């Protein structure tokens, strides 16, 4: 286990992303608070409910317009670690803050603290990957995205093709925020979201923009065929 | 109407609806051009009112010279339109055509113009395109035919009008003259409005509102003739 995987206290500081979601790490991270009437945090053992500020922010943001428009509660996967990093288990991203996976659920009834460390995923897609399950796909969860894509600190939205697809054809007029959803493989019971690099974390690496225009076409019909100096500097003045 | 085998002489005049009419005057599209080509000529199917001819022509320009191949026309209808012996409900007022979902980059044989053989763009089950067949030139066929001021509707697939809804982009207007049938997997049916100069031609209302890429298009995932036909027949 590295240093990251193993500190359990944000760094004190002013909030800094540092480096690129995929290599990079957090200094003076916030913590996402676990009661909320409109969201809720799973897997909370394993202590990835921490974040920039603007992570936290637009958390609590989309939570309130969800819950606005009537819907059920928002469920909160990982975010980062306490100064971010790689984990130890599966994806290489989520290291700098800015990234948090969602549910494509929004329960009516509030889950129990058990329903919360062990959650049930719902797939909503067919067993070939063709298209969503026409059952299981709801105008809710278009919205949820919708409204995820439409803010201005969100640069992507990761999601199944078959998501996509649905999304395409759902999205009518207005369609611009289409281009921030980004087809995936798996990504059938959640999205991830990543945020834009915050305004004064200057040594926050961007990426560029996605391709032009809303992606239905081509590229979705193809879908269907060392740290940065200043996070090891951290461990050099002995701070993870 | 099999029997009548050449346009009848007149003034232009499609009679009717596109299920229960004819034409007087029909128009023959030429069966030589350089952006597109006629399947079957040997059933003589080749007829329709000017503006039909006219719509082929500016379409399968368009196409041609786009660089995406040439066009592929199949039934229009018989000289003096009429009712189909079979295959065809329409067709009988000169404002209906077949166009293949094929354009060839080398111009087909006789033999395979006479024969031809249809490509199918779509699965199995029917839930979407075959990725490895759906390609923008179709797609571009399809617009431009849809764009046209003359097309009232376009029938293909449901599995293709959904492609369509997903390859518009903000351009999207044109996709409720699209309308999903059964089959159309390897040809769309283009129909055109009644002609601004038409005396009895019935048209049909306009489609429901919108693009139709929403629950229209999911749930397909789950009169007496005319008497100026009638005098045109008894007239032999």
């Amino acid at each position: 286990a590295t240093p990251w995987q193993k500190i359990t206290q944000p760094v004190p500081g002013s909030a800094q992303s540092i480096g690129s979601f995929s290599n990079g790490c957090i200094v003076g991270a916030d913590t996402l608070p676990i009661q909320s009437e409109h969201y809720q945090v799973m897997r909370t053992d394993q202590r990835r409910y921490f974040g920039h500020p603007d992570l936290v922010m637009f958390i609590q943001r989309l939570s309130s317009q969800v819950s606005n428009l009537g819907m059920g509660t928002v469920l909160i996967g990982d975010m980062g670690m306490p100064a971010g990093g790689r984990f130890n288990g599966g994806h290489a991203s989520h290291q700098t803050g800015l990234d948090v996976d969602i549910f494509l659920q929004l329960p009516k009834t509030r889950w129990t603290s058990a329903q919360l460390l062990r959650p049930q995923a719902l797939d909503l897609v067919s067993r070939d990957g063709k298209h969503v399950v026409s059952t299981l796909w709801k105008p809710e969860i278009f919205s949820l995205i919708k409204l995820a894509a439409q803010d201005k600190d969100v640069t992507r939205i990761f999601v199944n093709p078959a998501i996509k697809q649905q999304l395409c054809l759902d999205a009518g007029t207005d369609r611009d925020w289409l281009r921030k959803v980004r087809p995936w493989f798996q990504h059938r019971a959640h999205m991830h979201v990543r945020l834009r690099c915050p305004a004064d974390s200057l040594e926050c690496e961007d990426q560029p923009l996605p391709p032009s225009g809303d992606g239905c076409g081509a590229e979705l019909q193809s879908w269907f065929e060392p740290l940065p100096p200043s996070c090891q500097a951290l461990l050099d003045e002995h701070v993870i």
